[PDB]
C-alpha cells in the first residue's frame, strides 16, 4: 500500500504541506456542494489498496466539512482502500464531550460514532479539548501535541521567559499549563471566572503572581477570545508587564478579531491547525507556528509502522 | 415492571442502604467464588421484565467485583429482564481514562465496553474521575455529584468556613475545586507536584494565599493518600492553621491509613461509595458522608421516569 | 509481521517454553496490579503490524489473570497490532457453557464475547471443555487436543496399555474416553454419580468390566479431583489391579492435593497448561506431560498460514 | 401487546395444536412460493407492538423453511412487532455445533446469527443437540426439555419399567440417558460404535448389563435411524427380551422407515416436534408424544414474564 | 495471497469458466446434502491467507444454492481467509428490494445482511435488479453491466439494428432502454400493463413507434417470460416486424419455456448468470451470451487491485 493524501475544503494549504514534506501530491479529488447544498465528492484516482489519509479540520463551514470528510472516508472505503485515516488537526465538537446538563448531547462521542461508521480506521488529531476523546473511539486515536512546537516558540521569541509565568486562562487548563511551566522549569498562575450565578460583572480571580514578570496565556483553543481577552485585562491589572497568548487551535470566530486588536497582548500564537491567513490580514498580533511538519512525520511513521512517541519530545 | 435491587460481594451495607430507603428488600442473590476461584452468581427468583438495578462499587477485590457485576448484569439480560442497570458508586479502572503512553491501554473504556456487552443499559455513578467516561458508553450514563453533600459538610462541620480556601491537590482537580469555592464563595488554591524528571526529592509548589487560614483539600480520590499528604505538608508549610481533607471515593489503599495518621489533617472525609467500615476503625480521622440517599433517589427516578437534576442541588 | 509472544502473569513458564521453541524471546511487557489492585498492563515495545501472541491461561488468579488478558489484548489493538491472537490453555468459565438453572449466566459466552470486544481476532486453546466454545466466538478457535500426547504417555508408560481399559469419571466425559479407547484398541468402562436427590451417600455406578485391569481414568479437567477421586475408589471397589489419572487441565484446587495423596492413584497426569510446579512439590503422584511444543506448533504454523490438523495425530 | 402466533409451512398441525392450547388463532400468513422458488411470505394482518410467535421446526424442506422463518421473522420486526419470538421445535443445523475438522462450517452459529441478524428476539426450542446451542445466541434460547413426557409415557407404557435398563446408542448421548435412569431409578448401559478406521465390519461395543430385560434407547434424535437400528441390534445379540426407542426428534429422513420396519422395536416413540403424519402411515412401530402444551405452556409464560421452570418437571 | 475459486452446486459451469478464463482450477469442495436435507459444505483445501472467490447464483434450489453459499463463506472466513468474495451473478431476492406493502419484508436486505454475517468482504454482481442493493451492503459491491456484450450481439446478430427500436416491457426498464437506445443512436418505446384494478382482461399500453420496424425488448430478467411475452403480442398488434427479447438473466422458470416457443421472438438472448443448457434444450429460440469473461476479469482485477471500469464499455 501507498500513502494517499486526501484534503477536503477546509485546510488545503496545510494539506499542501503535509504533502509536500511527504515527497507526495495531494491525490484528486472534487469537493464542491451540489445546487441544493448537498455536499459532493469526486475522488479522481483508484485507492485500491491504499493507505488512504484524508485531511480535514474542524474549522470554517464545520457541519459541511464533517460531512465531506465522512462521504470522503467512506468513499475511500467501498473503494476497497486498505486504511483509511483521518486526519483531523482540529477535532469538531471536541468541547461537547460529556453530559453535564440534562438532555445535553455528547457531540464529541455522536463525532467518533460518524467516524466510525463511515470507516475511519485511524485517527490523527492534534491537541485534544479533552483527550478522553480517544476512548470515544474503538480505533487507535492519536492525539498530537503542540507542546514541544510552543515551547520552542518561546525559548526563541521571548527574552525573559526564564522569569515568565504562565497562566491558564481557566481551570481546565491547569495540566497544560503546570506541564509547559514544568518543561520551562518557570512558575505558572491560573485565572478564573467564576460563575455566572447573576447579571452582575463578571469578575476574575488570579491564583498564583504575575507582578513585574511576563506572562504567557497557554491554552488548546480561542473561539471567541473571551478566555484570553479577560485573562489578558486580568493579568495587566495584576502587574504583568507583558502578556503574551499561545493557543494550538485559532478558531478566531466571531468577535475575536476585534477583541484581539483592542487587547494588551504581545503576540496571540496558534499552530496551523485551522487556516489562519485570513485571520492574520486583520490582526497583525496574530502569528503562526507551522505544524504541518508533525502532522506529517505522524503520517509518515503511522505508514511505515514506527512509534509517533519521538513527536512528544521533539519538533521534526 | 419493579424495581429489583441485587447486591454484589463489594460494598453490600450500602446496597442495603439503598433499598431500605426505597423501602425494598435486597434481590435474593448468592455470589460467591467456586474452589477454582472463578465467579459463581446465582440470581435466586425472577427478573423477568423487571427494572434490575445492580449495585457493585469499583473496590475492594477489583477484578473480582467487576467480573461478578457483569456476570450478574448478563444473567439478567438472559433471564429477560426489562432494563439491567448497573450501580457503579466507584467506576474502576476510571484513572486509565486516556492514551499518553506508548501502547497504554485506555481501560475505562475497556470496562465500559464490557459492560455493554454484558447487557447493561443504564448506567449510574459517582463523581467519574474523568466526566468523559460518559462518553465512554452508547447508554445514559449518570454521573451524580457529592458536590452538594460535601458542601452540606462543610458548612456543618467546619466553623470558619466563610474564610477558608478550598485546595486542590493536583492540576487536575482544579474545575472541581473552583466550582465548590464558588458555591461557598471563598477563595481557592492549587498544589502541584512537579514532574519527575530525575530522582531528585519531590517539590510541591502553591499558587493561592493560604496562611492563617483553614485549608480544605477537595478531590475525587484518594487511593494511596499520597496526593493529599504531601498537598498537607505543603498548606502546612504555606502557614494553613487546620487542613482538611474532602473526597467523594476513600480507597485507601496500601499505606493511606498509616500516611492519614501520621498526617496533620483535621479530619477526612469521604463518601461511602466505597466501605469504610474497616478504614475508620484504624484511622479516627476518617468520617464518613452517606450518598445512599442520592443512589437511591437516583435509582427511584430513573424507575419513575424522572429527571435527576434536582440532586445536584440538593441533598435527599 | 512477525510473530511477538507476549506473557501474562499466570503461566510464565509455558510462555517462556513457548518463545524458545520459537526461537524468539518473550515480547516486554510489566504485568503488575496497582495499589487499588487494578490491573497495570505496560507493554514495553511497538506491536505495530505485528502478528501478536498473548498466552494466558485461565488459572491461579482467574479474574485477575482474565482482565489481564483483556486489558493487554485491547492495548495491542490500539497499539496498531496486525492480529492479536489471545493462546488461552485453560479457558476460564468454561464449565459455564450452557442455561440449565433458571437465571444461571453463560459465563463462557461472556468470556468469548469479553474477549471479541477487547480485539481478539483469533483464540489458541486446548481441551475446551464443550467444543461448542468454538460456536461462541465469530472468529477462528483453535481448539487442540492433548489427545496425542495422552496416547504417548501411555504407551510410553504403563507395561499393560494393552490390556487396560480407559475409564470416564462422568457421563460427560464418554466421548473422550470412547476416543482414546478406539485409539488404543482397548475396552473402555464409564463412572456416573447419580444425582443427589437427598442427602444420603453419594453411589456412584459403573458399567463396563475393569476386574483385575489397569484402569486409566480419563477426562478434560481435575479441579477438585472430587470425580477422580470417587471414581478411583469405585474403581478399586471393582476390582481394578492399579488406577491411573489422566488429564489434560490439572487446576487442583482447595482439597485436590490431599485427596489425591489420599487416593490410590498411580500416577496423576496432567498437561502444563496450568502451572504444575507447586502441585509437584506436594503430590509426588502428580507427573506433567509437556505441551509447549504443540501450543508453539499451533502459534508457528498459524503464523505462516499452515493448517494445524497435523497437531491432531502427532506429538511435534 | 397481545401474543400471536403466525405458523410457517414446516409444522402447521403443532402451531395449530399451540394456538387452541391458547385460546387463539393462529395468524393470518401466506406462506408459499414464487414461480422461481423464492420464499414469499404474506403477513396477513398488523403486528404493530404485539408479541409474534413464530412456530417453524427445522425439518422437512430444510433450507425452504429456515428461510421462511427469517423472512417472517424480519417482516415482523419491520412491521413493528414489539417482540418476535422463534419457536424451533427441532433447531435445523444443530449437528453442526462445533469445528471438529478442517475448514469445517460451524452451521448452528450461522443459523443463530442468521436468527439475530433477521431480528429474532427470544428462541424456545426443544432438546438442543448440544444445550451449547443456547450460547451461540446473546438473546435468551428456551431450550425445553421431552424428559418429562418421556417418563410419563416410560411408566404409562412399559410395564416392567422398574427392572429395565435405559441404553444410549452412542457415546453423547450418556448424559440424556444417565439422567433418565436416575430419574426411574433404574440401570443404565452405553452402547458405542467404534470409530471406522478402514472398510471393514462396524462392530458396537457395549457397556453394562442388559440380559433378560427390557432396553430403552433414549436418544435425542433419529435421523436416518442407523444409530438406533444398529444398537437395537447389538441389544437383542447381548440377551434383552424387548427393546424400545424413544426419540425427541423423528426426523426419519432416508432409509429410515425401511430400517425401523426391518429392525426389532416394540415401539419407536417420538414427540412432535417434527410432523409425524407420514412416518406413522408407513410404520406402525412409531408413536408419538404431543408435546404441544409443553410449548404452548412456554410461549404463554413467556409472554405472561412467568419462570418456565415448571415445564422441567411436569407435564402439562 | 493467491485466488482461489470455489463453486457452489447452482452454476458450476460458469465457475469452471471463469477458472479456465483465469488460468486456474477450482477450489476442492464437496457441495452436497446430508439425509435430513441440510446442506453439506465440505471444503477439501486450505484457504489461510488466500483471496476466496464464491460462484454462486441465485437459480435452482434458491434458498438450498443461497445457504450453501452462506456456509462456504462462513467456512472460508473461520478457515482464516484473507478475503471472502461472493459472486453471485443473479442477486437472489432481488426483486423484494422495498416495502411498498403492509407487513412485506425486504428480502433482499436480509439476504445482504445475511451475507454480511457470513462474513462476506465483497461482492460482485450483475444487472441487480435494483442497483440501490449495493447500498443494502457496508462493503463494496460490484454491479456489474451485460449492457456491452448486449450492444456487441445486437451489432452482429440484427441486421437492421440502426433503425431498430428498444423496447421496456415495463415501467421499470425505462432507464435501461434509454440507455440501450443512446449507445445505439436508436429510437425507444416503453410497454406498460396498467394495474389490475378488477378480474377484466390485461391491457397494455405502448408509448413510442415500433410500426414496421425490429423491435429490440431489453429487461433485465425474464422469470415467467409473462412481461416479455406480453409485450410481444402488443409490440406485434402495434405493426413491429420482428420481435428480440434480450436479458441479462434468464430464470426461465415455470411456464417460460412453452410461452416462449408459442410466442413470436426471432430471438430471446440472456447471459449465463444462469444455467441455460436446459433451457435451451427445450426452446431453440433461446441464444446465450457468455459473460464468464467478465465475470473473470472482474475477480482479476480485485485481486490485482484494478478498476474495473473498463468492463463498462468493453467486452474482453
Ligand atoms: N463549539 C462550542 N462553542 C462554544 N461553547 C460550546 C461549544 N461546544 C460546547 N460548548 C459549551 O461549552 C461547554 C464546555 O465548556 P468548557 O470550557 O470546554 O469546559 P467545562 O465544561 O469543563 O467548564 C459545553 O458543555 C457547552 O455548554
Ligand atoms: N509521550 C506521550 N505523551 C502523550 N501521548 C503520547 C505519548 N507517547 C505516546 N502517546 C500517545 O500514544 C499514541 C501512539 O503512541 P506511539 O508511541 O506512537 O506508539 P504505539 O501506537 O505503539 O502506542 C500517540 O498517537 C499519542 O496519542
Ligand atoms: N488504579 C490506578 N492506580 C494508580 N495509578 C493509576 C491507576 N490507573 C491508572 N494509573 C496511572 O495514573 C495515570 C492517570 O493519572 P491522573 O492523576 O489520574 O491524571 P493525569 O494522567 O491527567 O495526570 C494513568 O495514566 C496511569 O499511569
Ligand atoms: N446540573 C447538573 N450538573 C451535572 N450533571 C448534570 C446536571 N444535570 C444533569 N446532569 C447529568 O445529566 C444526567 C441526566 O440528567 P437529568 O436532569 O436527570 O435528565 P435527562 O436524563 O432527561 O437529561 C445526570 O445523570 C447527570 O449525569
Ligand atoms: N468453575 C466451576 N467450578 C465448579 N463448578 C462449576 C464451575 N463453573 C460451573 N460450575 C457448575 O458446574 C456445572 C457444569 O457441570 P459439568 O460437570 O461441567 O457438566 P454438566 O453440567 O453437563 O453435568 C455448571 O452448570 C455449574 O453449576
Ligand atoms: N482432526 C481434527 N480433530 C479435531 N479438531 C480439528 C481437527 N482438524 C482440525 N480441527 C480444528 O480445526 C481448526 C483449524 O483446522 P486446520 O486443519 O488447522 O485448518 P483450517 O484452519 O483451514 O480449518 C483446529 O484449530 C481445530 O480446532
Ligand atoms: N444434518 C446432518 N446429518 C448428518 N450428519 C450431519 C449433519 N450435520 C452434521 N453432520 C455430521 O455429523 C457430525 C456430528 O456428529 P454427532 O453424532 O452429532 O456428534 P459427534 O460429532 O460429537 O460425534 C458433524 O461434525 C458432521 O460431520
Ligand atoms: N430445571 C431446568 N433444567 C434445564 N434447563 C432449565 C431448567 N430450569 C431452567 N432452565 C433453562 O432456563 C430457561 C429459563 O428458565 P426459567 O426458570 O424459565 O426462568 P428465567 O428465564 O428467569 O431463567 C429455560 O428456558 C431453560 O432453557
Ligand atoms: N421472486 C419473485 N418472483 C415473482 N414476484 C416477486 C418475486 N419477488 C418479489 N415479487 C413481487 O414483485 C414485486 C416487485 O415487482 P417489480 O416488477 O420488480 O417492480 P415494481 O414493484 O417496482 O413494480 C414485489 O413487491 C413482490 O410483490
Ligand atoms: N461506468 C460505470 N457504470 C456503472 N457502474 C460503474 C461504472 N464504473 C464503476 N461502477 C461501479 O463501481 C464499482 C467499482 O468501480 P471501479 O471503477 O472498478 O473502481 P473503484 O472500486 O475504485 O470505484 C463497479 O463494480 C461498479 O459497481
Ligand atoms: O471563545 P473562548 O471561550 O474564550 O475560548 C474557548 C475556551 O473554551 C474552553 O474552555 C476552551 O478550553 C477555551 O479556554
Ligand atoms: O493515591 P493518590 O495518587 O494520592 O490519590 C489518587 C489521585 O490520583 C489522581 O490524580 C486522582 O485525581 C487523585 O488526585
Ligand atoms: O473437581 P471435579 O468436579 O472433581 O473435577 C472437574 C469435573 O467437573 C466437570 O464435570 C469436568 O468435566 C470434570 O469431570
Ligand atoms: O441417523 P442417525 O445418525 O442414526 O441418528 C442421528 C444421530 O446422530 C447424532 O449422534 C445424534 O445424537 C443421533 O444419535
Ligand atoms: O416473469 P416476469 O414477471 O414476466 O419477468 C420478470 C419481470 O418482473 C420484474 O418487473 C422484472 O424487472 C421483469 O420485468
Ligand atoms: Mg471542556
Ligand atoms: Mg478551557
Ligand atoms: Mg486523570
Ligand atoms: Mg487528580
Ligand atoms: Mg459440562
Ligand atoms: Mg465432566
Ligand atoms: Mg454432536
Ligand atoms: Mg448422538
Ligand atoms: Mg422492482
Ligand atoms: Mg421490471
Amino acid at each position: 500500500p501507498n500513502i494517499k493524501i486526501f484534503s477536503g475544503s477546509s485546510h488545503q494549504d496545510l494539506s499542501q504541506k503535509i504533502a509536500d514534506r511527504l515527497g507526495l501530491e495531494l491525490g484528486k479529488v472534487v469537493t464542491k456542494k451540489f445546487s441544493n447544498q448537498e455536499t459532493c465528492v469526486e475522488i479522481g484516482e483508484s485507492v485500491r489498496g491504499e493507505d488512504v489519509y484524508i485531511v480535514q479540520s474542524g474549522c470554517g463551514e464545520i457541519n459541511d466539512n464533517l460531512m465531506e470528510l465522512l462521504i470522503m472516508i467512506n468513499a475511500c472505503k467501498i473503494a476497497s482502500a486498505s486504511r483509511v485515516t483521518a486526519v483531523i488537526p482540529c477535532f469538531p465538537y471536541a468541547r461537547q464531550d460529556k453530559k453535564d446538563k440534562s438532555r445535553a448531547p455528547i457531540s464529541a462521542k455522536l463525532v467518533a460514532n460518524m467516524l466510525s461508521v463511515a470507516g475511519a480506521d485511524h485517527i490523527i488529531t492534534m491537541d485534544l479539548h479533552a483527550s478522553q476523546i480517544q476512548g470515544f473511539f474503538d480505533i487507535p486515536v492519536d492525539n498530537l501535541y503542540a507542546e514541544p512546537a510552543v515551547l520552542k516558540w518561546i525559548r526563541e521569541n521571548i527574552s525573559e521567559w526564564r522569569n515568565c509565568t504562565i497562566v491558564s486562562p481557566d481551570a481546565g487548563g491547569a495540566k497544560r499549563v503546570t506541564s509547559i511551566a514544568d518543561r520551562l522549569n518557570v512558575d505558572f498562575a491560573l485565572i478564573h471566572k467564576e460563575r455566572k450565578k447573576a447579571n452582575e460583572v463578571d469578575r476574575m480571580v488570579l491564583v498564583g503572581d504575575v507582578k513585574d514578570r511576563v506572562a504567557i496565556l497557554v491554552d488548546d483553543m480561542a473561539d471567541t477570545c473571551g478566555t484570553i481577552c479577560h485573562a489578558a485585562d486580568k493579568l495587566l491589572s495584576a502587574g504583568a508587564t507583558r502578556v503574551y497568548a499561545i493557543l494550538t487551535h485559532g478558531i478566531f470566530s466571531g468577535p475575536a478579531i476585534s477583541r484581539i486588536n483592542n487587547a494588551c497582548f504581545e503576540a496571540v500564537v496558534v499552530t496551523n491547525t485551522i487556516p489562519q491567513e485570513d485571520k492574520m490580514k486583520h490582526c497583525s498580533k496574530i502569528q503562526v507556528i507551522d505544524i504541518s511538519m508533525i502532522l506529517a512525520e505522524a503520517i509518515r511513521r503511522t505508514h511505515n509502522g514506527e512509534s509517533v512517541s519521538y513527536l512528544f519530545s521533539h519538533v521534526p
